[PDB]
């Protein structure tokens, strides 16, 4: 029944910012690729996911989500969210490559509820 805010951000230079915030978080990134990288904070729990853009001048933010420990949550999360009215997509198990629902905020910011 627990769950941890995840937020992506769309950075101009990967390799700064993977400094930055390992500093600011006191840890360094869970995964590092080309283009990406990965932070499991505990204390705040977040998962921050930063994005190469490179084709920008300043960060922006690309996603969030609500990252969720399995399957039955996302179930859930989506016929509650049906339920209230929001217009949802969705990906489950019934095995899929990967368990979520996407939904979009009124001002356009688009979020995802999804399992690792």
């Amino acid at each position: 029944h627990m769950s941890r805010v995840q937020l992506a951000l769309r950075v101009p230079d990967l390799e700064a910012s993977i400094g930055f915030y390992s500093k600011l978080f006191g840890t360094g990134p869970a995964k590092v690729r080309p283009g990406y990288a990965n932070f499991a904070i505990a204390e705040p729990p977040l998962k921050l996911v930063l994005i190469e853009g490179a084709g920008e001048d300043a960060t922006r933010l690309d996603h969030l989500g609500v990252e969720v420990e399995d399957s039955a949550q996302v179930g859930h999360a989506a016929r509650r969210l049906k339920e209230s009215g929001l217009a949802t997509v969705e990906e489950n198990d019934t095995h899929a490559f990967q368990d979520k629902v996407w939904v979009t905020g009124p001002g356009g910011e688009p979020w995802e509820v999804y399992v690792v």
